[PDB]
């Protein structure tokens, strides 16, 4: 419920799980954030862990919803743990947003997915503007350095 | 800071960040303190604490480390060692709703004598001992460092 949402959005940080998803050509996927934080802004795919539910669980779930192609956290490479902090949050401007984020590497074929989305070349994901900062990091080596896991 | 009400609505609707620290000594024994309080009230744990929000790790690890062990370390004195998953059917309120916690461990040896009730036992002695919670032993068990990310 949206009451008890923003109550701990407020109060602590959210953990999620973030998709770093390579295809054949090297490319690599990205969704458009329709809500807050960071709206507008296109992002690695991912989600939150929700209560109760293990890291294996929530790994299948999110690449399901998000991927449209279920996979266990085996199939996935770890990319260490990140740290997204938004002076914004999904109800507004009242308070901020912290994520403690496990992110994870692996490689697909673009044909097996249920699928705005859009795939884009290491370099041209850097030099976007419309991608956002948190997920542009994944791709930069002074970002990965000092990343618990890396 | 957070008011009861808050943080038991925290606690019920999602999984809390936590540091936990395997901090071995000169012996090769390691440090294990003892619960007074709810969640698993009376077992022994490794030490550590939870994330606040807008903290950053490395902030958490420095404030964790003196608050726990009386010696400010900073993260790059850690080896990371995985990311983990407590689940306790308590809280810290009482047994009305559950704790869970996403973990991120950490190891590193110190000197006894530095540090700020609490026992230092080898694997062996706290992996045998019925005391030594489930998810304290889980760190020195082969079994369960498989599947751990970042180990």
């Amino acid at each position: 419920r949206q009451e008890d949402f923003a109550t701990v959005v407020r109060s602590t940080p959210l953990v999620s799980l973030d998709f770093i998803v390579e295809n054949s050509r090297g490319e690599f996927l990205l969704g458009k954030r329709t809500n807050r934080p960071a709206q507008g802004y296109w992002f690695v795919p991912g989600g939150r862990v929700q209560k109760d539910e293990t890291l294996e669980a929530a790994f299948e779930r999110l690449t399901m919803a998000e991927l449209g192609l279920r996979l266990p956290i085996t199939a996935g490479q770890f990319y260490g743990v990140w740290q997204h902090f938004y002076d914004d949050n999904f109800s507004g401007t009242d308070f901020t947003t912290h994520y403690v984020v496990l992110g994870f590497r692996f490689r697909v074929s673009e044909e097996e997915l249920l699928l705005d989305y859009r795939w884009l070349t290491s370099d041209a994901l850097l030099a976007s503007d419309n991608v956002h900062a948190n997920s542009r990091a994944y791709f930069l080596a002074e970002k990965r350095t000092g990343v618990p896991g890396l």
